[PDB]
Formats: structure tokens, sequence, C-alpha cells
């Protein structure tokens, strides 16, 4: 038996209907009206009536005052993300194999042509998100990267976001936010370069827009309001656990922070500390985190490690920290999470900004079926095959027979035609011809 | 570049029709659950019986499937499995050191539950039944649920059923169409919602899967079958024409495309295709006549490079190459579902028994994905671990960037570690955020 010491009124699912209604209306307008609707939304939602595509010269002008120390930090983080991305790239190989004798089959691994990357800017300016998308796309060998971020605080793109996009290798940069940005990248509005894949994190509207546009484009994953889970035993430090939960709760009113523990004492101290830490935050963060903890935060006490694994796997958190003994066991036994942080020393914020692994990660249970943005999301794994004539003796008769069982005579005739051309003297059973 | 035959319709033509039906049906199933599904099954497919088949039913319904049939299906399952296991070996786990003391790695883990759909309407898709289930089993998925439409006012086609059973399905349901995809996504009738739903189908099936993405993962948008052939002057028109017709019989919406550098070849094929269609039995003849007329296209190009450009833009589900210098085509083509190099292999071989999966992207989805494979059932997740020493650099960069973004609570998680691990250290952690 599992005890909820803190139960949330709301979950990542609560706001689904609200997001869907807005996105349905906006995507309909943009499909009908194109750039006209996008310019309208940019003005009405973001107060923006400037040009949307930045020229190379505006990019230089807008970043000319970014200090050396800020550039050095962003450059370091880009290098870490690139290093890990290149290691991930090496993990997926091309190959060919012989199947039935004379049947050669293989796998080609090819980057997509055009990627659109979104970096959010609303409550905060997402400098790290800006290099997470673009640097990964460049590591994957994508030749055209289009990047968008929302106009921020009465100006255009945040200068540090813009520096990140430029340093990471973006080919085209647009001052454009939200659903209208996602849609513009999917349809190639303003650039004439429709994306093959659109990636990047955002609020519930951004995430729903990407989900809805799937099919028009590929995507990385459903990457909506941030979530954090911590697994802790009696070895954990409640002050650090509480700090880590509050860390992601500041993202917004809808960010869940989950604690799964085998220690009642830990649970109690964390529940006492989280409100105290929230109260010491500055206004924007305090507003977000107070609501998020109240409405979405949960604390679950479990009897055994196996019970913790079961609940953790069901929650399928974007981020999972593990502050326990015997970390090898947790790495071996946990199966549903976006990104795993083993031990107290690393933490979600480190992964968010500069550890290396991508931060763009599944939310709302998408970790049941996908990991996060990676080079893998920009590669197509395509198959090819080639046969000797000899291989077609077996392959062809099996194809003709199965085809005819299914009722597909024209399929069987492509096998009959090869058998008659290559082996006119053979007499295999090719199945009773279909008559209806 | 010149169109010798231009289609009135494309894969895009019927999108609105599909989306309207799917939106209505999903809204109804979300409201009324199993009852909505049982009603759709009755009205659409004539079905009143039990939806979940019992083991006794499965055995009873397959008891007369002959040895010769079983041997062919078993052979095809082996080829699909062999290629799937090769694909599974191509994606590895690893760990690496980044900044000194930072370890990061990739875990590759199968999903828990897969739902597989095998179509049955115009034809009964025996091969489709093992393409999904066998691949899921090769990936190490523990629970596989399989559905196929009640066929012609009776139950699941017995050979589709045999295929599901022999390929390793854990649960089999007699359920078709949108109501099948929805039932597997939501775990109706089994209590086991799928993590990933896969499999091909008509425009309604494919749209239902596209719509339910998010609730579940999917393989790919896999709608009405498409075929493209690239041919030069060395190609045999009789075989090209045959191959086009072969997939045209799938239904009235199936495009058959010919890209060639030889006007002679194009002309002979355009004469032959109608003649071959005319010789088909009634159901196929009806499908292929409409498909070729409405969706068939023939494009003449001046250079190989032009062919590549056009082929890549069409991004066909299946692409056959009947040319000299096949190495060049393998090296230069980039958008297709599955490639058939040389005259000897052909799409129907891939459909039934070559090995590589036939469940493939249509309507331009080959621009961003390959087909169903074990890779669609594996999650690639990341993990990391650090020494305390590593956090001196990582932590100060985190704190500074966080504060530049306006994220003070993020920075405090770094400040807290620095104060705990290195209480005498003094770093630039960034100006605290005040708004
Ligand atoms: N899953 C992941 O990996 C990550 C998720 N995130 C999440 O990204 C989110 C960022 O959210 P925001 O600050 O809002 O930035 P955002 O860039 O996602 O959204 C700002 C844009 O949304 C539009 N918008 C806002 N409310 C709207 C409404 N009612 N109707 C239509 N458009 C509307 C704005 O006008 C603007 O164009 C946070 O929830 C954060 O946790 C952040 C990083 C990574
Ligand atoms: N992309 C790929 O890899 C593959 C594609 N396919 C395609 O699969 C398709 C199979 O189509 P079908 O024979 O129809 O079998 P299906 O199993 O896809 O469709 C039959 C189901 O659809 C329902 N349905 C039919 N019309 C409907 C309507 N108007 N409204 C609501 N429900 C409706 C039926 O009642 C039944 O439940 C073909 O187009 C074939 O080319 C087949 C194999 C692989
Ligand atoms: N924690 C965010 C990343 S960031 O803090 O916005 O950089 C996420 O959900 O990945
Ligand atoms: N040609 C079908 C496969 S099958 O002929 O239905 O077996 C496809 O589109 O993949
Ligand atoms: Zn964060
Ligand atoms: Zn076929």
């Amino acid at each position: 038996m599992i005890s909820y010491l803190k139960k949330a009124e709301k979950t990542p699912q609560t706001e689904t209907a609200t997001a869907q209604k807005v996105v349905t209306e906006m995507l309909a307008e943009i499909q009908a009206r194109g750039k006209d609707a996008v310019r309208q939304y940019a003005k009405q939602l973001d107060g923006w009536s400037g040009d949307i595509v930045l020229t190379p010269d505006q990019i230089r002008e807008q970043t000319k005052d970014v200090p050396a120390g800020v550039r050095a930090d962003i450059d370091f983080a880009i290098r870490q993300v690139t290093d890990f991305a290149l290691a991930q790239r090496e993990s997926l190989k091309e190959f060919s194999v012989e199947l039935h004798p004379g049947v050669t089959a293989g796998q080609r691994v090819l980057p997509v042509n055009v990627v659109g990357c979104y970096a959010p800017a609303g409550r905060y300016a997402h400098i790290a998100s800006a290099y997470m998308g673009v640097a990964t796309a460049k590591a994957a060998g994508v030749k055209t990267v289009v990047a968008c971020s929302s106009p921020f605080r009465g100006q255009g793109i945040h200068p540090h976001v813009l520096y990140a996009f430029q340093a990471a290798g973006a080919d085209v940069i647009m001052a454009l936010g939200g659903v209208q940005a996602i849609a513009s990248m999917a349809y190639g509005l303003f650039t004439g370069k429709p994306a093959d894949v659109v990636v990047g994190p955002g609020n519930k509207f951004v995430a729903e827009a990407k989900r809805s546009l799937y099919g028009q484009v590929g995507i990385d994953v459903f990457a909506g309001p941030s979530e954090v889970a911590v697994i802790a035993d009696e070895t954990a430090d409640p002050a650090i656990v509480a700090s880590d939960l509050v860390g992601q709760a500041e993202h917004g009113h809808e960010s869940p922070a989950w604690l799964f523990t085998t220690s009642r004492d830990l649970a109690d101290r964390v529940m006492a500390l989280v409100p105290e830490l929230i109260a010491k935050l500055p206004p924007t963060a305090r507003d977000a985190a107070t609501a998020a903890w109240r409405d979405y935060g949960e604390v679950i006490l479990c009897g055994t490690r196996e019970e913790v694994v079961e609940i953790s796997d069901r929650y399928a958190s974007e981020h999972l920290e593990v502050h326990t003994a015997d970390l090898d066991w947790w790495l071996a036994n946990l199966t549903c999470y976006g990104s795993l942080f083993l031990g107290e020393e690393t933490t979600v914020a480190f992964g968010d900004k500069t550890s290396g692994p991508n931060h763009v990660l599944p939310t709302k249970g998408a970790a049941r079926y996908s990991g996060g943005l990676s080079v893998h999301k920009f590669m197509k794994t395509l198959t090819w095959q080639q046969m000797t004539r000899e291989a077609t003796r077996q392959i062809g008769q099996v194809t003709a027979r199965i085809s005819r069982l299914e009722g597909m005579e024209a399929h069987a005739r492509t096998a009959d035609d090869r058998m008659a051309k290559y082996f006119p003297n053979a007499s295999f059973e090719m199945g009773t011809p279909v008559e209806v």
C-alpha cells in the first residue's frame, strides 16, 4: 500500500481541453490565411508588428553588446551538448545482412533536410533551449535549420537567446512565438522552406500545436510544461530534495513536482521546507511555484524499492532524480522517464543548462513511448534490398502464394512474371489465381 | 522535366473526408467508450459477437488452416524476425565522460504494451498481421495486442488470425478501423492501454493513428499504398508496368508513379498498364482502373540528378530502381520508405516475405521517417552522474545561465550544492534575479 502524503487536485491532463480549443482555432486560421493570420497573431498575442525574419545584419546588431563572459558560458554549454550528441550519433549504425540466400537487405541512416527549432520565451527567456535544438540538429548533419523564439519583454528575440541560436549554427532566425511559430515552421511561411521535423519545448499551446501538426511534419516529442520527480531514501538530504523540487516548480503554474520516498522523515521535512523555500523566491517564480506546488505537487510514501519503481514508471516523469544508496540497481530497474539524474551531485538544473544530454524531453506521460530530442529524432532509418535472380525462386513462389491467399492477384502476377522471365522451365506452385 | 501523365488526385485529396469522420468517431468513443465501439462495429462491420477472442476460439478458428499455408507464413515470419534482430543490433547503449567527472549515457528500453492493426476490407492482410506482431516480439515487448476487422460479415480472416497467433500476439480482437485504433489506444476491452499503436490501413485508420499521437506513440502514417519506379533505357517495360499495377490494385486511392529518363520506356509503360489492368479479376480491376486513372503519374526527366530531385520530393512509400549503376542511386536518393534496387526484387516481395517491414510512410511522411521497425518500440533515454568535483564548473555555469534567463530557483539548486560540497569556495554565481 502506497500513501499520498500530498495529493494534487490537478495533473498534466487537466489543461488538455483548454490547449486543444485554442490550437484548433489558430491552426484553422493559419491554414486558411497563411502569413496574414500569423502576422495578426504576432501583433495580438505578442505585441509585435516588426519584420519576422531577421537579416544576418540584424542578428549582428542585436548581439553586438553580449559580453564575453556570457558568450563563454553559452559556448561551453554548446560544446557539452555537441559532445554528447556526437556520441549518440555513433550509437546508431548503418548495416547490410544476407537473409534468404541472395537476399541482401540493409539500413540507411540519413538526416532530414530541414528542421524548425523553437526556443520558448514568455515567463522566462530560454537561452538553453535555443542551443538544445539547433546544436543537436547541426550535430546530426541537417543542412537547413530554421529557429524561432518569441518576442520578449517589448523587444524582439532575447539577445542571449539570439546569440545561442547564432553560435549553435541556425541558418534562418525568426522573431515569432507560440502556435504561430510552430505552424510557420511546419508550412514554411516567410522562408519558403517547410520543415521536415519541428522540435522544441513550450507551454501547453506550443506542445499541442506540435502534436496536432504531426503528419505534416515529424517531431521530437510532446514537450510541454516541465515536470520533476525525485526518488529518495533515508540517505537523502531533505534540504537538497526540497531545493530541486522548487527548482522546476518555478517554471509555471502547471509544472508538477513529485516526491517518491521510502522515508517518512524525509517526506515530512521536505513538505515543511518546500513552502519556506517558495516564500523566499522573487515575484515571478514565487507566483508560479506557489500555484504549481499547491495544485500539482505530490508526495508519495512507499514501503519498498519495488513499489517506488512501479509508481515512478506509471508517472513517467520528464526528469527523475535518484537520491538513494545502490544507484546501479535503480539504473537497472527504472524504465519510464525522460532523463535520469543518478546521485545527489547532478541535478535537473545542470541538465537544463550544460551537462550535455538534451533537456527537450517528454511530458504528460510521453516517456512511456519516447525519449527526448536527440540526433536520433533527425535521422531517418530507411531500408533497402537487392536480390539475385536465384533468390527469387523461393521468395517469388512464397510471395505469389501468400498474395493469392490474401486475394491480391496483381501482386502475385509480379512474381509470376519474374519466374517466367528468369526461370522459364521452373514449375513451382504459385497459388490458385483469384477469380473475383 | 515533363509530365507525360498528370494525376487529377494526390494522397492529399481525401484528407478532409478522413479527418471529418475520424474527429466525429473519436469524439463519440471518448464519450461512450465500449458501447460506442460495439455500436460502430455493428453498423460498419456487421459484428455482434465478442470482441476479445479466447484461446479456444483462436484454436477453433485456425484448426483447419493447412500445413502448406502455415509453412509459408512461418517462413515469412522468420525473414521478418531475422531482419528485425539485425536492426535491433544497430542501436547500442553507451556511456561517455564529458566535462571531467561527468558521466552520461544512453539506455535503450522496449515499451511495455504495443497495439498492432492488420487491415481487412478489400483484401485480408495476412502479411500485415505478422509485420507488426513479429517486430514487436523481436523488440522484446512483453504485451502485444492485435486487431483485425471482421471480414465480409464474418469474424477475423482465419489466415490473419493464424499469422497473429504464430507471430506471438498476447491478445487478439475482432475489431476494425477507427474503433480498433481507438480501442487499443485507450485499452478498451483489455484494460491494457497501448504505449505504441502500429500498423497500416485505409485513410480513416491512418488518420485515427495520426490523431491519437500523444495519447500513444506510433510507428508512422501508413495509409493507402504507393509505388514509385525509377527506370532508365535498360529497364524492361513489361516488368515496370507489372510492378505499377501490382500496387495499384490496393484500392482507388493508391498512386503509381514512374520517373524515367527514357521516353521510349515511358510510352511503352503507358500503353501496357491499361492492358494489364484489363486482364485482372473484377475487384482488382476496379481498384486499379480508378487508381491509375486518378492518381497515376509518369514523369520524364533529362538527367539522373533531375530524377533524384523529383523522387525525393515525391517521397514514395516504396521506390524501385531499374537502372544501370545502382550504387549511385543508393548513394544519392534520400526520401523513400523502402528501396528496391534492381529488377530482381520487387515491392510484392517486400510486402510478403523479403524481411524488411512493409508498414511504411505514405503521403510524404518519408521526408521525416522510415517504416515500422524495432526502433519504433525502443525508447532511447539518457542518464547522468557526477562527481562533486565536476559540479564546480557545471554548477557555476548553471547558476550564471539560469540567472541570465531569469530562473532564480534553478540557480539556487546550484548555489545549494556549492555551499554544501565546497563551503570555502567563492564563485561568480550570477546576480540574483529580483523580478
Ligand atoms: N518539456 C521540456 O523539455 C521543456 C519545457 N519547458 C516549458 O516551456 C514553457 C514555456 O512557456 P512560456 O513561458 O509561456 O513560453 P512559450 O514560448 O512556450 O509561449 C509564449 C508564446 O505562447 C503564446 N501564448 C501564451 N498564452 C497564449 C494563449 N492563451 N493563447 C495563444 N497563445 C498564447 C504567446 O503569445 C507567445 O507567442 C514552460 O511551461 C516550461 O516549463 C521549457 C523547457 C523545456
Ligand atoms: N502504408 C502501408 O504500409 C500499407 C498500406 N495498406 C493500405 O491499407 C488499406 C486497407 O484498406 P481496407 O481494405 O479498407 O482495410 P482497413 O482494415 O484499413 O479498413 C476496414 C475498416 O475500415 C472501416 N471503414 C471503411 N470505410 C469507412 C468509413 N467511410 N467510415 C468509417 N469506417 C470505415 C470498416 O468498417 C472496417 O472497420 C489499403 O488502402 C492498403 O493500400 C496496406 C498495407 C500496408
Ligand atoms: N527544465 C526545463 C529546461 S529549462 O529550465 O527551461 O532550461 C525542461 O523541462 O527541460
Ligand atoms: N503494399 C502494402 C503491403 S501488402 O501488399 O498489403 O502486404 C504496403 O503498402 O506496404
Ligand atoms: Zn528547468
Ligand atoms: Zn502491396
